[PDB]
């Protein structure tokens, strides 16, 4: 049933729009506007592609149209990016669309998609080095994330395996970015650890890395702006880190 | 990466030059004259300072000099604010705008103006003094986000100006300007009914003549390209109170 | 009508062949030879591909049938590498399009394109005067030239200023826009500079490249089209540098 197929894909649309905007409120609003457009003008929903691709195609139309807070530092960083490059990269990595599917969604051809992705990775080489804190109780995961962070040119403030170790580490050195698992070693939650750090140290971008990200993509309650799945591919971690970094 | 860094900063050099001149025309001409001076004399660029600071340091040398921009048209102040040139202390408006709207620290403003941090602080103190010598005007606020509109009103009132009212739609804005002519307009782009604050401003400008307009918007970079008609005065969202105060005083100099 | 479709692609074949040879006279002759071949031997022309693709395919077939120190370096370049690069960058052909044109596989096209991009790192830094009247464009061209490893002798924005700057430092390569700030022409500036300091390779930057590809009057050997991609400016400056000295 197409109603049920669209409903199943809405969480991922929220994931994508939240990553583009850095915000749950903006991302969830763009995802909702996409569904509204499809209900108001059903002819917008291409039936010759998969519902997932058709849904994201409509979202990219709304995304391109002027319309619908953000730090002025983030606004300056984002303003220097080549248009449509971050969209093509995120669609290709975190959303795992093939290059032809990406060309469909952005109403382009596959060779321009390849250029946009290549331009995305070029501008990622000019980015400044930041400091990243990792909240993760599985030591092999933490070590793997450290390797990815380092090869991106970033520094690690440290690894925290419990909420309390995380609140303590953030007090020693305010990170530029937090990578956060949910269930920690002492059965405390990375969600609480993050909330406590942010109350104390101000807004810092946070990427939650979790199995079943769908449970944080409902739109019904406060939820993260950046979500990577477990298991993860390295390309998805690099895209999320570079994306969240724009929001300092 | 100096070339890339200088080009990234050119939009902000336009913002600054436009505020000082009162016109997109002369401001864009002054910012492009700054870049043309660096390409002509690369040694003009200080590598010992950030590209942003070095760019603005070159701009201030040109601004202060007896010379004028060799541009496609005519460069200059704005005629309206010529009468205030006799009452204002040199380098005070420059120091205030650089340290507020342009977000330079007083040490970076000292470098830019080839001065010391203490002279810059006194220049900023003398700018705020001469702001008390300014007469009260009437400000119209076009803005649909009510909390921002309220906040803007508290700043305007705290500076001693009156507020004609707040309009949240293009239709409310054309009515408001007809009820009471404003000396200055603060305008957002996307209004409550999705109508356009640019369109609203143009309509007011037709009926009442030239009134200084300050556009308040996120991503001001999209109005700082010099590739199309664009505002002379731009405040960012989010803003700091000191930036709103520096933009309201600056634009008031160009009022009737 | 396939005759008109072929005619409309001739200017771009002249661009390609001129850049490969470094000379208007040779590039225009190679482009005409390609049309002549198709008229003489209609079998050469494949109707299953786009008329632009089929025309470049016939030219590559024909393509395969100065200064000793400059020839000594150009001889170290791997065969078919410059062609695959220029076809993919300035000619905006897709990898599969280039593979058809060279009667190769898209696999080999990337092997070639990579080898060419790697052999560009073995290039010598060179002086590059930029005659652009739009400062924003000049800054961006200075970025690509500097990243490639070349110096910038200067940036001029008027005919008289470019002629003056040529007197201070003889460039090895001139990037020249057609219409300058004082309504002067970069063509006249380039001609006056070359008349004085001798022959120097020139890459003309221009919106409207087709009106410089007629073959009916003296025209540039190398042309970058506004707007441009960095890969295009990089393929045009590497190609043109082969003819510097
Ligand atoms: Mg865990
Ligand atoms: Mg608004
Ligand atoms: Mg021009
Ligand atoms: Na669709
Ligand atoms: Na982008
Ligand atoms: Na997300
Ligand atoms: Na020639």
């Amino acid at each position: 049933d197409l109603s049920a197929q669209i409903a199943a894909e809405l969480p991922y649309l929220r994931r994508y729009a939240r990553a583009l905007t850095g915000s749950q409120s903006s991302g969830d609003a763009y995802a909702l506007a996409t569904l509204e457009a499809i209900l108001d003008e059903p002819a917008l929903f291409e039936t010759g592609t998969t519902p997932r691709v058709a849904l994201f195609t409509v979202f990219h139309t709304i995304w391109n149209s002027s319309g619908s807070g953000l730090a002025r530092a983030a606004q300056r960083h984002l303003a220097r990016l080549t248009p449509n490059t971050r969209e093509a990269l995120l669609l290709s990595t975190i959303e795992d669309f093939t290059p032809e599917e990406v060309a469909t969604i952005m109403r382009s051809d596959v060779d321009e998609v390849r250029h946009l992705i290549n331009r995305a990775r070029s501008e990622m080489e000019d980015s400044v080095s930041g400091r990243v804190m990792i909240i993760e109780d599985e030591a092999i995961i933490a070590l793997d994330l450290q390797t990815i962070v380092a090869d991106m040119g970033h520094a690690i403030t440290g690894v925290a395996r419990t909420r309390d170790a995380a609140v303590a580490l953030a007090g020693i050195e305010k990170p530029d970015l937090i990578l956060a698992d949910i269930q920690l070693a002492d059965r405390s939650s990375g969600i609480d650890a993050v909330n406590e750090i942010l109350r104390a140290r101000g807004d810092i971008p946070v990427i939650f890395i979790t199995a079943f990200p769908e449970r944080l993509l409902t739109g019904e309650r406060p939820e993260p702006a950046f979500l990577i799945s477990k298991p993860y591919r390295e390309d998805q971690v690099r895209s999320a880190i570079s994306q969240a970094m724009f929001f300092a």
